[PDB]
């Protein structure tokens, strides 16, 4: 065989909100038991050591080890565009293998969010769909949630971001509720966090017309 | 050695009545000498006939890329027949076979609604017009926009995402100029899907 390494960025939910600790993950996989166990190096624009913790080794049937090193990262540093490199070296490989990842390049444009009610043609069913259009943002990392009154809602789906003709991204969020629940004036809320929003968060809400 | 990928027809090929749908068995990583790959095609365990080889195009990395193609009938593929391409080669210790079909499951007919621009989108120079196509299965769908008579150009469609009830849905976004939309012009969202009456529906939208 021949081990291979994958670098994984943090988590948009974990880099945008004030509750999660973001991190970069160097996954060395297909490590054979002959000449096992690896050494990482970790560079930040060509930098250094530090807070680089390697998580517990985990065995796979595949007659092999999978081992993961994790570099915790500040929110500011990741959103600035600092480039993180993990270089893996192992006696089972001819030369060390290096991987570098960063935030997606490009000027951040901000999302415009529009709440679309249900269609008058679909208002004849028992469950109807509230649409939230989130368009014109860059990069594609965003997070979208529905909330009514105060409770987060529970039966909604969000599309992947698809590259608009402009170079910005858009997506849709659909929340299906009961027509009775909609029509009673219940106020639902599409709420988004993204890099280019003021406070990294906006919320726009939608209720039935008069 | 070489490795196989079976490929289904295009939804557009198998729906629109204007194309000819095929199943594509592409053999990758076939070597220099000891090339020549044998195909065997089976339809629910059948064989022979209409299995046409496409011309050997030499890929760079010291490799040939071989491709066999089997023409299928729309009815046959949409009824859920199982096509299987098997490939024999001297480099292989035992032939490799892959089988592909249409996605299993009871076809569900797509609901399609057209959503007009949000009222705070009525300042922006370009407004967006939404088409929500929900409650269909399988995902194999085709969505186009047209206007006046001929089709429209500035629109983008989302991928089909699995819903909570086992169906699929998608969105299409057409970008029009506010003046074109407010002056009463009419746009149309046209869907092709196997569970529609006549494989086709079109719902139109205008500034009412
Ligand atoms: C031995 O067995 C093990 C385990 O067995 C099996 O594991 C899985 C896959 C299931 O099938 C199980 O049933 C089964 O037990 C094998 O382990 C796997 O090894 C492959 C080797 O390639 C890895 O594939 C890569 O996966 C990444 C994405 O991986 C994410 O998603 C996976 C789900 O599919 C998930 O399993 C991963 O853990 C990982 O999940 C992320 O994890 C991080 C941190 O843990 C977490 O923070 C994230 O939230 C989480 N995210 C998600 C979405 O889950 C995939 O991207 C890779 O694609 C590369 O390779 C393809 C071939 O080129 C190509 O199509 C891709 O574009 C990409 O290619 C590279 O791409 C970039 C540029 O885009 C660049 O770096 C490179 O230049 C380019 N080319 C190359 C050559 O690198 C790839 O598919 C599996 O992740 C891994 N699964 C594990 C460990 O669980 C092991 O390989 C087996 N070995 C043998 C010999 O059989
Ligand atoms: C020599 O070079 C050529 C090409 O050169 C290079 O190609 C790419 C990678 C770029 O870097 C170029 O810049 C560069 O020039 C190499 O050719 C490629 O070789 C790989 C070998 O694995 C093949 O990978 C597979 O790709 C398919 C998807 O392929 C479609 O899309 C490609 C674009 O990305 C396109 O190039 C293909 O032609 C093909 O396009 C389709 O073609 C059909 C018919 O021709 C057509 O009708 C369609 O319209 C068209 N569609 C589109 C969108 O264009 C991918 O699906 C494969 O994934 C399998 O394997 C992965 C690893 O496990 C896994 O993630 C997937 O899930 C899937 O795995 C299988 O999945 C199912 C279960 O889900 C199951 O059947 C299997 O159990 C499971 N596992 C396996 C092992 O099958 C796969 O990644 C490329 O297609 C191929 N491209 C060619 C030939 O054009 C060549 O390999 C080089 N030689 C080397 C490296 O030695
Ligand atoms: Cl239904």
């Amino acid at each position: 065989g021949g081990p291979s390494v994958f670098l994984f960025p943090p988590k948009p939910k974990d880099t945008l909100m004030i509750s999660r600790t973001p991190e970069v993950t160097c996954v060395v996989v297909d490590v054979s038991q002959e000449d096992p166990d690896v050494k990482f190096n970790w560079y930040v624009n060509g930098a250094e050591v530090h807070h680089a913790q390697t998580k517990p080794r985990e065995t796979q049937y595949n007659s092999t080890y999978r081992v993961v090193s994790v570099l915790t990262v500040t929110h500011q540093d990741w959103l600035n565009g600092k480039e993180y490199t993990c270089k893996v070296s192992n006696k089972a490989l001819p030369a060390p293998i290096q991987k570098t990842i960063s935030k997606d390049k490009g000027q951040p444009r901000e999302p415009q969010v529009y709440t679309l009610p249900p269609s008058r043609e679909e208002l004849t069913k028992n469950q109807v769909s509230l649409t939230c259009l989130v368009k014109g943002f860059y990069p594609s990392d965003i997070v979208v949630e529905w909330e009514s009154s105060g409770q987060p809602e529970n039966t909604y789906k969000t599309t992947p971001p698809v590259l608009d003709s402009d170079g910005s991204y858009f997506l849709y969020s659909k929340l299906t509720v009961d027509k009775s629940r909609w029509q009673q004036g219940n106020v639902f809320s599409c709420s988004v966090m993204h890099e280019a929003l003021h406070n990294h968060y906006t919320q726009k809400s939608l209720s039935v017309s008069p």
